[PDB]
Formats: structure tokens, sequence, C-alpha cells
């Protein structure tokens, strides 16, 4: 649960330390993606109170994935702010029903549900306040888990930043999943995908993944990884998990 | 879990001891009213089964009201079952929020979210197979509280039956309650109707309101109470805690 | 079709002249009260930029009751605009399916439907820089139907406002309605609810039915009821209707 | 207005002329394919009486696509049977919003919107009554739009039945579509889905589509495009309507 941490100049690491919550300041307005547990809600605001974003400065929510650790106050968060909601329908009927009835874990890890305000679509820009905001579709997750990525600036240079839902599969069964029938063929895309993505600055739901240290204040972002890099260790990981499960 | 329990010729008890769990089977398909708890789902088939129902039997699933130990099941019912779910505009909002956003508790009782099928306006009607559901609105434990109605038959003969939902009130604010400005209000307009209800038999939601020992043979409803006798109960502690409101 | 009418220093009308929608102008943003047809979306928002309100400026929308003729247009003014729904329960469910399945007209009138973001109780007030708006329930023409009660200034002086809904019940079965069998009860008390009303200026969904006349541009709402009158003149005609059916 | 129309042993047009709604009658209960127009709840319900298919004999409602002209009575379906929905996550969400906010219609197409029961992924199987209705998505006339194959048995023989939904593109604007940037990838990817499909029989939302003649009776398919050749004539079409589109 840490405090505000600048990673270029108009983004902010928000939520604490072992669970991504990133905030884009705008004049146009605030945008928050992810939010994580459903009880991080108010700690999410003080940091916006403090960064100079009030309720009703909340413009726009996206998600990576609706999961509870990383969407779980989103319906809390509207109530309190003037948040409205853009995700995948993917992502908006799973947000919508609570996490649950989950392909991969049921109603394991249910958060309160929230209706999507916007429903966008691969490839799809949102524009705040001259800050355009571009959704990468990747299905493995979760069938809507979505990267996002926008240019921001450190030093005046201008800055790549990639935002990518995990691609790990904790403890899914992969081959011949009825639920998820292309389960393979969708995370395969998705490799291919993160490791293209327009990638100066690499941020992931998990700090871990990313190798982010966000305790580790101006070095918190030091040994962080590549978005190829990233890509490469998760399909090592998932041929790691198919390759053991094909037998038994 | 236990065992089902005969009240009337169809009426059966598949809840727990400590969770009511109304299964009424008609000619024509099979009712539930209430379903307790949400992790109650495999009993409740279970019982089912175990009763002559299958998935497919189940037709209609009506509620008390909509919080997480009396409809926390339903979603996950729906699911498994060709169960459709009749409710108020009241309960329906906040069943499909997961008991989340609660006038009274917040997000501190929350379950998984479920649509309802129809909407059904106070004094309304359903009929499965001849046998006729009637809806008398009880607004106050809930904005939607309802007390669901029907006559059956014991040893052959008509018993009205009233499955009255709970007129409680656990620990809430009654007067100057800005999300419910009327409560007490409504509250006492549903006691001077639990009392007026059509009742030979009084069933609630918790079994100990209405005084009834679950796991205690055919003498469970022995010491089980009349409606007037338990909105008089209910009116009591009302009072009695509207008193005690002027303290703080 | 006209160009914003103004009814109080801060309260214009900015529909049609035949549909009321009344724009709020308030220090911390506008507040919409009703909408007119679903075709009005982009003169409503002409209006309101003529009035110095950009779309980012609407922040709040209530209504009267959810028929398509009154709230068409309210989901694409949330998707142009940040402005927020609220309404109470009945409202809320209607909305939510566009019209579709009425008590009355069934599927008849349906417009793209809506999610409430904000589910609000009898007698709840909303304030709005520092104005409050408050709802009171009067059941009947539809069962979510709100009157909304604020109070501006006409000349720097305190005029009370009420925006009470229809009181009508146009070809609706009242007696013997088993989609509302307690409609004769509920339309009664709505009668008896919008006499009251703190009501110095009285408007209502339909201009003809408060005697108001959009055209008249200086006088326009100068022979116009009272909410006593309206009131009154509603159960007469009411109590003209359920004679015929009764015995005719 | 047709009387059924046998299209293999158990599966039938119930429809009219213009559009494609299929019975498909199995062991237990029947599976119905669109529905057609809003209005045409009635005729359906009607033609299922004469296959000896009451509304609580239906059980599964699929779709190509939520629009008006195919997905329209639905809701009242839903309603006046014991029937659920299964949809994609696009096709739900559409649906869920009557039609409305369409990518390219807006909301100039609208109808009662209704909830779908079950979610479906690409290529999951949904049996009823030992008959196996697979989903293949097609991407493209909307982005849940879908095709389903199942196999009857013609005279004892099984069959390899394909419901294709539309393959047009009619009015869309294909490249550079800000709402719907991988259109055209999408509909290349559908064009190839659809060619591949097991596919003795095809049929369309639209019948003439795949030349189909519900006024020629027995005849009615007999000069009637194949997988292969719809797939591929679709193809041909969107090659020139896009071509024609880049030259202004
Ligand atoms: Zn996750
Ligand atoms: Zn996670
Ligand atoms: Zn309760
Ligand atoms: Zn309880
Ligand atoms: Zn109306
Ligand atoms: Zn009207
Ligand atoms: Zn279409
Ligand atoms: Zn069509």
């Amino acid at each position: 649960p840490m405090a505000p941490l600048q990673i270029a100049d108009h983004t902010w690491q928000i939520g604490t330390e072992d669970l991504t919550a990133l905030l884009v300041q705008t004049p146009d307005g605030a945008v928050l993606l992810d939010g994580g547990m459903p009880q991080m809600a108010s700690h999410l605001l003080d940091n916006m109170k403090a960064r100079g974003v009030t309720p009703r400065d909340l413009r726009l929510i996206l998600l990576s994935h609706a999961h509870a650790n990383h969407a779980g106050p989103v319906a809390e968060l509207k109530r309190r702010t003037g948040a409205k909601v853009a995700a995948n329908a993917e992502s908006a009927v799973l947000l919508a029903r609570g996490g649950s009835d989950d392909l991969h874990f049921g109603d394991g890890i249910t958060y309160p549900p929230a209706n999507a305000d916007r429903i966008v679509m691969d490839g799809e820009v949102i524009t705040v306040g001259g800050i355009v905001f571009t959704a990468h579709f990747m299905a493995g997750h979760t069938p809507g888990s979505t990267a996002w990525t926008w240019t921001d600036t450190r030093n005046g240079k201008p800055v790549r930043i990639a935002y990518a839902d995990s691609l790990s599969a904790p403890g899914y069964q992969l081959q011949g999943n009825p639920r998820y029938p292309h389960l393979i063929e969708d995370y395969r895309r998705s490799f291919a995908t993160v490791r293209a993505l327009p990638c100066d600055v690499l941020l992931t739901p998990h700090p871990g993944a990313s190798n982010w240290d966000y305790a580790a204040g101006a070095r918190a972002g030091a040994k962080a990884l590549t978005c190829k890099a990233y890509a490469d260790a998760a399909e090592q990981k998932f041929d790691g998990q198919l390759a053991k499960e094909t037998a038994g």
C-alpha cells in the first residue's frame, strides 16, 4: 500500500506495492487503469486527492482485465467519483457479473459487479485531454484481457508506455477446455501481440512480472523487463505447463 | 446440510437447520422460495434430486429478500437448472448488483448477481400448475421485502401457508436515514400487513423468528407462532430500537 | 422543437413545444429532467451549449418516468456526456429494458435502454451545487413515476419548482389488472402526494396537462395550474374513468 | 407468415419468406435459431404449436447475430416460454441493449432488450437431447456474428447443416473505422471460417443470400449456394466494396 510513484510526467503508480493501479493525469481529467482489490477504494482516491485529483476529477476507468484483484473497486469508484468505464464486451459481461462464473475459477474470486459505460473494440483509441489510449486485445488470462498503450514524456522526450495484462495461466486446463475451446491459440497470439507492442516502459498488473520494484523508489524501474522479454518468459512458462500437462 | 422436511402435502424445507428453503412440488413444475446461503446449491439440488426433481424440474424461483444468506445461490441455480427468477423491482435491482450497495450494510454481505426473469407487483399471483402464489410487499428489512403466500393441503386438507420475510433490522439507523427516508413508515405498514396475512401456518426465512425447530421432526412446527404474534414481537423490538435511538 | 424557454433564473425548458425537458444550471454542473423523444439528443445538446453548458457540464439526469416520449435520448446523452442517471427501482428496471414489457403498452414503445447509476428511495434528496432536489414517488401512470422538487429564484425571489409526472391512465385497465393489482390505491395516494408539494411553480412532462404554452414566451406558464389544481384535476378525470370501467 | 418448412428430419423453417427462424426439435426440448422481427413472436409460437412444441418445450434460443430483424422477439419469447439464450460476449451485450448504439447503424434500429443466460466461447458446443450445436465465431456483420452447425438424421441418415450468419457489410465503412479498426481483418478470417464449415446444408438469416426460396416450398433450397460458394461470394463483394472505398 504505497504512496504516489512517478513513472513518467503524467503517469503515476497509485496502487499498493504489489498491485499496479495506474493514474494518468490529463488537463481534461484523470484516468484510472486498474484499481486493485475491492478494498483498495478510498486509498485510491487518497492518492488522487494528494495527486491533485478529486472524485469529480476522475474521468475514466480502463482495465487490464476484470478479476477481483485488478478491478475490485470499479463499482465503488464509479459511485464515489465522476468515473465512467470503458471495456471490451468480454471484460464487460464479466465485470458485470462480479467475476462470477469465471471460465477457470467459477465463483472463487467474485467482486461486486459494475456496468460498463463504453464498449471498446480491438485497436480502438480513447483520447483524454489530448492523451490517446490504444487498446490491444490479448485473450488468454481472460477472454477480455487487454493491453493499453500511450505515449507520455520524461525529460520532454516521448516515452511509449505499454500496460500489459498478465500472460499467466494460474492452474488452468489449457488443452481441450470445453469452456475455452481455443485457449492455446488465443494465448499464442497474445504472446506475439505483447512482443511487438510500442514499448519504452512496460508495467503489469503484478509488478513482479515486469521486474518492477515499486518499493525501490527512483530505482523501482531499473531492472524492469522489456515487452519482448516478459512475452518470451510468459511463453516458456506456458509451453512448460503445456508440456507436463500433455500426458496424464 | 439436512434432509427434506414436509410442511404440507407438497411443501418441503430443503434448506439447513438455520436457513429456510421452501420447495413446492406442482404437477406442471416445482417452485423454490429462497435458497439460503450461496454455498448451498449442491445441497439444494441434492435435496431436490432426492425428492423427485431434476434441474429440468425447477420451474420457478421466488425470494423473500435479496440478501446473501437468503438468495446467495440463485445465480448458480439458474445456470444448473431451467429455473427462472420472479421478483419485485426493488429485489430485482439488488439481486442484480449482488447484494452490493446495501442501504444498511453496503458491500458487507455480497454474493453472485442474478437477473430477474419476471418483475412482479404488489398483490400479483404466480400460478404454477394450479398452485397460486400471491405476493405481499413488506418493505423494511429491505425495500423489496415480500411475503409469499399459498394454500396447500396437509393430510389432504387446505393449509394456508405464509412465507413472511424478516421484519428485523440488524444494526439499522431507523430515523433520519437519508438512504431510506421513509423507513419507520414502511416498517409499521408491513407489521399491519404481516399480521393480516391469510395465516394458517407461518414460515419465515429464519425459523427462529416464527418459532420453528427444523431438526426436531414433526414437532418442528409445534412452538411455531402465528402471523399476529410474529409481527407483534416484531413491532415491540422496533419500537424499543426506535426508543433506544434517542440515546444515539 | 423550440429554442430554450426560461422558467426561472437558472431553470429552462429545452425540449419541444409538446415535450418537457428542463435544464437546471448550478455552480457545480447542469442537471437535466427528462429529455423528450429518443431523437432529441442533439437538439437538447444544442440548447445546453447555447446556455453555456457543454457536454462535460451535464453531470446528472433525472426522470419523471421511463416512457419513450420522456426518457428517450437518455442512453445517448449518457454516451455523449459524462452525465449520470438517478432513479427509483421501478424506473430503473423500466429504463434498463428500453420501455419493453410495459404493464399496459407491452412492446409498442421501446427506446434505447440505459442503466441508472444511482437508485433512490422516496423522499431522497440530491444536491447539485448547493441546490437540493427531492424525489416524491407518485406511482400510477408508471409504478416508478416520480415528482421532482427544487427551489430556484424567479426574481432573485425564491420560487418553489415542482416537476410532477403525469397522473393519467391512457386506456389503462384499472380495476382487476393482474399486471397492477393495486393500481387504484397507488394512484389515489399519488394525487394526495402531488397536491401538497411545495409548489409556487408547476411543470408537467406534457405541458398540455398543467395548462402551459411554451410558445407564449414571456407568459407561457401564466395560465398554468397549481399543484393542487393538477392533482385534483387528475383524480377527477381518474374517478371518471373508474366509473366507466365499473358499470359502463 | 409462412407455415413450417421442413429442411431435414427435425429442422424446420417457422419464420417468413424473407427471414429465417429455425426450429430444431430434439428428444429433450426444441432449440430455436433467430426469431426474425420483433413482432414475430406469436407467429413463431403458433408455428411451434403446429409442430408439437408447447412454450415449455422451447428450451434454448441461439442467434446468428443480435440485430432487430433477426433477434427481434427474443425477449417476448423468453417471457412466454421456459427458453434460455446462449450467445457470445459481443452478441450478449448488443442484445442486452436492444440493438442500440450499433457500431454502424447507431440507434436507428432498436428492439426489446434481452439478457443472455449463457455465454459461449468460440467453438463451444451445446448439447440438447443428444444433438450437438457448435459455435463458430465469424465476426464481421456484427462483432458477435456466429454460425451454428449441428448434424441431424435425415431419413435415418445424419446430415451436416450449417446456419451461417450474414457476411455482408451493407453501408459499412470498412477501412479506418474508429469503432472498428480491425473490421477488414475480422471479415477475412470469417470468410475462411464459413468456407470450411461442416456443410451439407447451408442456411442464412436472409434466405436469398444463400439462394433459398421459401415460396418455392419443397424446391426452396435447390439452387442454393454452398458454404464454400457463399463465403467466397461474400469475400468477392467485400473486395469490390473495399477497393471502391479507397477511391473516396
Ligand atoms: Zn486475473
Ligand atoms: Zn492478478
Ligand atoms: Zn436480510
Ligand atoms: Zn437473514
Ligand atoms: Zn408516459
Ligand atoms: Zn407522455
Ligand atoms: Zn444484421
Ligand atoms: Zn438482416
